[PDB]
């Protein structure tokens, strides 16, 4: 939910994900990669379920990184999908895809999966 | 690119994809899904996301995803789906995708939480 | 299926993929990638599929290994397509698939590329 | 490594994979789901690179299970995708495709995606 999502993760690699979640569903904010690519730093903007159900089930969101700053840009994006969980050890539990620009003939082997864990703590 | 983005896309599923791009690399715009909301206003919803303002110039496509959380003021299906991809310009041009679907789960059902598959956006029905 | 699912499939890219059904389930036989990977290019592939699946109109569920290693040549990954099987005049594999190549625990959040090939009986 | 590779294997989910290396790469074995399920065991098979690079890199491997045996069905296959690390803490790393049979009007709902951490420790 909104006050459970804003603020700032972490996730197993070191990276920092700073966001505000909207009363209206939107997130907004910075990511920093501490892996690949104010330098270091790129826009996100997402959604996230700002009813969630209230049977323990967490909560679905979703934001993506275009990683083109005003100093860097490595022709690619991320999109994270997954939940946030509430409680004392809360988490986003992430799946992503980071597709880079490719010809045609490459687009093939155009994109990265993986699963990013964030939490509040380092 | 900016200009080739902006505009309204239609996948093989006949899904809608409403979207502007703004200078500074914004996805703003509407979804609109043929599929999972009830039907098979009601069926659209906000989606943002990012794209590369300074895509390469040697014929590669443009990196964007984008994200909707499937809800609106209608419904509610506790869940969002982020499309990753690129955008490929020419006379017919298209935004190639995969997409992952997270729905809110138990922690019990957290490994059957995630659809993954593929969108082709073309101008063109 | 069986009798559906056995013999050679071509997908998107120009890959040729060659198939035997087991009535056990097995799926056994060689693929041939068009990209990447440089019989110098036949891989051995071996997979699973449902021998029983829904006669509702469902597709037959299924999946393949290849790992990129033969007598002549090792690009140090391994691609599993999982996918369903549709049946009738234009019969069809309908897959994804995950490509994992081998790294250090430095580069293993980008080991993993992620993709979709339509195989059918024709080129 | 073939001698790393063989024996049986324990994922977060407490799931269990038993499985041979051949010197030829095959893999064969039994896979047993902790979820969604000689009962409630299952054939894989698979295929993993048999000389790995010598860098310190891991070694690339999948394998398949169709969820059909002699008393169950659940009309779906999993790949598993990833790499042995082998040391003190050997690890197989996966992410994994679970496609369910659907007509063509649900395709699009019919594959799942996640990731798998096996270990040789319960």
């Amino acid at each position: 939910d909104q006050a459970g999502i804003t603020g700032t993760w972490y996730n197993q690699l070191g990276s920092t994900f700073i966001v505000t979640a909207g009363a209206d569903g939107a997130l907004t904010g910075t990511y920093e990669s501490a892996v690949g690519a104010a330098e270091s730093r790129y826009v996100l903007t997402g959604r996230y379920d700002s009813a969630p159900a209230t049977d323990g089930s967490g909560t679905a969101l979703g934001w993506t990184v275009a990683w083109k700053n005003n100093y860097r840009n490595a022709h690619s994006a991320t999109t994270w999908s997954g939940q946030y969980v509430g409680g004392a050890e809360a988490r986003i539990n992430t799946q992503w895809l980071l597709t880079a620009g490719t010809t045609e003939a490459n687009a093939w082997k155009s994109t990265l999966v993986g699963h990013d864990t964030f939490t509040k703590v380092k």
